[PDB]
């Protein structure tokens, strides 16, 4: 009951003096370890593989046998594992060695399963679940359909939730919505064991979701629903139909501009630029970017009050024609009005169309790379915004490091040292004249996780824009004075407990303010309520 | 307690009507399969890996979710599947890779728990145990001392006992009696969890064993004990203190022996020549090698009533001085001197020390490779022994590939089809003249299992050499006419129950016939007695 529960099992760390008293002397080989060492230990274990897939079939196998032993040997290694236990080794798992799966505790719904979906979560046996992540395994960048095998995403994202905020890893569910794949291998594969069906329609998939929502709704009623990994088709349309109604939100739009927001009001400080002098080229004009660039926006407005209207115009959107403007002569899709240049002639927009020409135009001071289209952001037209800026911000957050518009190493050598870098994966430091340089990642752990915290806690009714504004907002004025002068736009990966609470805190309060939160014992004042915060926290060491 | 229990989880077998009475709808991706079906799924999930060592690491994963499933895969692959689960892989996974026994239950004796090896026992909490594999790491071939790291060995052990005759999964034991390391790399692993100490003397050495047996005898009076990997020091005199007083027998030492000899009186029966007509060169002086030839002379005065020392002239055993004689002049070791030649000069003696000298002296209708010394079966020695007989017999059964005394693809080259080769590994057929040849695999598999059965069955007071020489005898007869015709000196590994029930009913026959069988239950007739073995074997299905 002891050694076979992952949970309490303890392995090597239980005294010998435990396991006379648990009779379970003889049952471990006699060496007692304290956590630390079991860790260093896990993590030896790790290293002794070289492919992520091997070290992530690794960690799999720590966390069915010792849930406290995998957690901690995470949060030991956050920035190195990040990348083997979520994007993007978790999505090559799902694609090719989807067994990797079949152990772990998840929730599969489809059509043959209609009408029963409330009876199939109350039959899932869990106690006042915090967290719900579903996915449909139709992906954010429409790259490798997975179907069913969808369920390992959901299975990541948990497990960031319970090592980033501390949600107890008993109180966290992920679930696969299978309404079929358009993936050819899988409809043809003898092993694929989900709907062998091309994915439902749009009036099939919402009647399973609608059920999906109202059976979490009611069974599952202290939980907040987080949508990971939909397709575009219905990533938006599903936040428009449930963001009111339910306690919901989704990652991929709501948390990556509220990160990204933070760290580029970081990169303004740092630049000497401030917002309104601040000229952005936001390359890329998908909804997503749209998202980014108004979440940028809000907050700039949220934290200095300038009228959101002159931040707006600190904006020169490029989609795949060129410079948005109203003079340019096509119909403008609804999300690239509001961003479309007013003050570009007719004349200028016909010559507004390669990169290079815009940015010899515009004179920008900062280029977003949203674009998902490769290296766009050339040494001429890094050189060209060092004309405009003596710190150039440069963003380039399109996955994987191949899509990236400049790599950091290029983006810190063309100017010398004096760009400020974000990316959206890992990157090495990179060193000039004996100084030091390190871009920093706009990783979603730091936002997500501590929405998921507060939103267990302060049980809000929905989750507005303002919470995720919030949490935008806290992790911006995390960054300390110390992190600034050492260039980081972000505080520390490794701090992601602390970071998780303040964020969490700050969304209570914020639901607080609208009257929504309907847990009436929080504390009401910033320094108690973090202190509650920290402390409801599960953490990775042994408690009994 | 359904999905999470590894004996009764089924997995996709479970029917839709029966997830939704067990209340574990949405617990499983929503495909129904067979267990034929899942077997193939499995099988196809373990050939996506190229490395053994990974494959292993895979089936590990299965035996811990699911162990009907995995052990029905081992069976439908069987001889595919025998180099991963057991040698040479298994000992790898112990060297370098032992997490891999992490989860695994099994029991850990060291002389920390001294006078408490009984209370252990009794707290593992096992019912009714039948069979225990006990190792001290310290390895038969003495390479690769792997300390505690040796309970790899018995888990690997324990899994063919259940694999090959049907040994419920519950009722079988690996132990580990770490009496310390000789491991120079382990001694200063940070990593090791072993006693970190060289291995004990052979006082205290034989305390602990002592203890070991007493307490097992006391505790486990049901189960038969299998010593497993013990090295050359103490594998021969442990079977000396304890085979008359306790239910236990050594499969390195026994079991070589009775597979070997059943297999070379098969190749006798196919060669023409007949047992008293052989001429053996019997290359390597170990006690191993003379056990195996003491036992081809005990099996072939059974079955045929030669006199003994008849069979015994048949031997011209082959040391690392050259062919073994009374006249050679050195002082012989006792197991050299039952098979000295006595009818061979000094003279003659002195001009008998390389191996193609002595062949074209003896002039050998077989060669016993036994050696440990690589490839002494060259073309030239082959080709003197086609001279000596139509069907020459040779036997390269030393390990792995490397070490062995030739290849049986060259055996049957030189001979152009007409030696009859047995070894020590699996090999690829060869094909002369579109006539197709494949050598028999001496498996350890096919006698210790059915002793193990047997043993467990009869429940004798202790296990005579008789026994063994029953299952030899046993494993010889059920080479069928059809599989000699097809030049087989075994049956079908794959038929590995039915040979277990075989040897099991066999064993018991003679146990019956000791008087030393404390099962009063069973049939005493052959045809009965069969019909009950096959019923009594655990089987790899779903039964309820
Ligand atoms: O926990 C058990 N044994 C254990 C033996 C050495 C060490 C440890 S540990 O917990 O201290 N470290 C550990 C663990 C599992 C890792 O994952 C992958 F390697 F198995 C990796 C490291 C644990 C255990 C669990 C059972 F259900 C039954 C049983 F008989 C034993
Ligand atoms: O058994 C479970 N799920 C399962 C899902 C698909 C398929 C199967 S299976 O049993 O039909 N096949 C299978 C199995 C495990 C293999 O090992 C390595 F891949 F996990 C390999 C194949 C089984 C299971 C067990 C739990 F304890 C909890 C739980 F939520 C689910």
């Amino acid at each position: 009951a002891i050694l076979t529960d992952r949970y309490i099992n303890r392995g090597t760390a239980f005294t010998m003096e435990e396991r006379q008293k648990l009779h379970i002397l003889g049952r471990l080989p006699p060496v007692v370890e304290t956590l630390e060492e079991q860790v260093a230990r896990v993590y030896g274990q790790v290293k002794k593989y070289e492919k992520p897939i091997n070290r992530y079939q690794h960690l799999v196998s720590v966390h069915s046998t010792n849930t406290t032993l995998y957690y901690a040997t995470i949060l030991a290694h956050l920035e190195e594992m990040l990348p083997i236990i979520y994007t993007p080794t978790v999505g090559e798992a799902c694609m090719e060695y989807s067994h990797l799966f079949f152990r772990e505790r998840g929730v599969y719904f489809n059509r043959l399963y209609k009408g029963q979906f409330r009876n199939i979560m109350r039959d899932a046996g869990y106690q006042k679940v915090e967290v719900v992540v579903i996915t449909d395994g139709s992906r954010i960048l429409g790259l490798g359909d997975l179907g069913s095998n969808g369920i390992g995403i959901s299975i990541g994202k948990c497990s960031l939730y319970v090592a980033g905020a501390g949600i107890d890893p008993r109180l966290i569910v992920p679930v696969i919505l299978d309404v079929g794949t358009n993936n050819e291998r899988y409809l043809q594969d003898k092993d694929y064991l989900g709907m062998r069906e091309k994915r439902l329609g749009d009036e099939e998939f919402y009647e399973l979701l609608d059920e999906f929502m109202e059976a979490a709704s009611a069974e599952w009623p202290n939980a907040v629903i987080q949508f990971e990994d939909f397709s575009n088709n219905h990533c938006f349309d599903i936040m428009e139909r449930y963001q009111k109604k339910y306690r919901c939100f989704n990652d991929d739009i709501q948390g990556t501009g509220a990160v990204i927001a933070a760290g580029f009001l970081n990169a303004i400080k740092l630049s000497g630029v401030s917002p309104l002098q601040q000229r952005i080229v936001v390359f890329g004009a998908g909804s997503a970017a749209v998202g980014v660039a108004n979440n940028i926006a809000a907050l700039a407005a949220r934290m200095y009050k300038f009228p959101v209207q002159d931040l707006v115009k600190t904006f020169y959107l490029v989609d795949t024609k060129g410079l948005v403007t109203t003079t340019r002569g096509d119909q403008l899709a609804a999300h690239k009005k509001l961003l479309a240049r007013t003050d570009v002639s007719a004349e200028d927009s016909a010559k507004l169309r390669t990169l290079e020409e815009i940015v010899r135009f515009v004179k920008p001071t900062t280029l977003l790379g949203l674009g998902g289209v490769g290296p766009a952001f050339t040494e001429e037209i890094v050189k060209m915004v060092m004309q405009n800026t003596e710190r150039p911000i440069i963003f380039p957050l399109s996955n994987p490091t191949s899509k990236a518009e400049v790599t950091p190493e290029n983006a810190y050598k063309w100017t010398n040292g004096a760009a400020i870098v974000a990316s959206g994966s890992p990157f090495p430091p990179t060193t000039i004249g004996g100084k030091t340089f390190k871009p920093s990642q706009g990783n979603n752990l730091y936002v997500f996780p501590g929405v998921g915290l507060g939103c267990a806690l302060a049980q809000p009714t929905h989750i507005p824009e303002e919470l995720l504004l919030t949490a935008s907002e806290s992790l911006n004025l995390l960054t300390t004075e110390g992190d600034l002068r050492e260039g980081r736009l972000y505080p520390p990966l490794e701090d992601i407990h602390n970071i998780s609470a303040n964020v969490a805190t700050d969304v209570i309060l914020e639901a607080q303010r609208m009257k929504i939160d309907n847990n009436k014992k929080l504390p009401r004042t910033r320094d108690e309520l973090l202190a509650f915060v920290k402390k409801a926290m599960w953490k990775p060491v042994y408690s009994g």
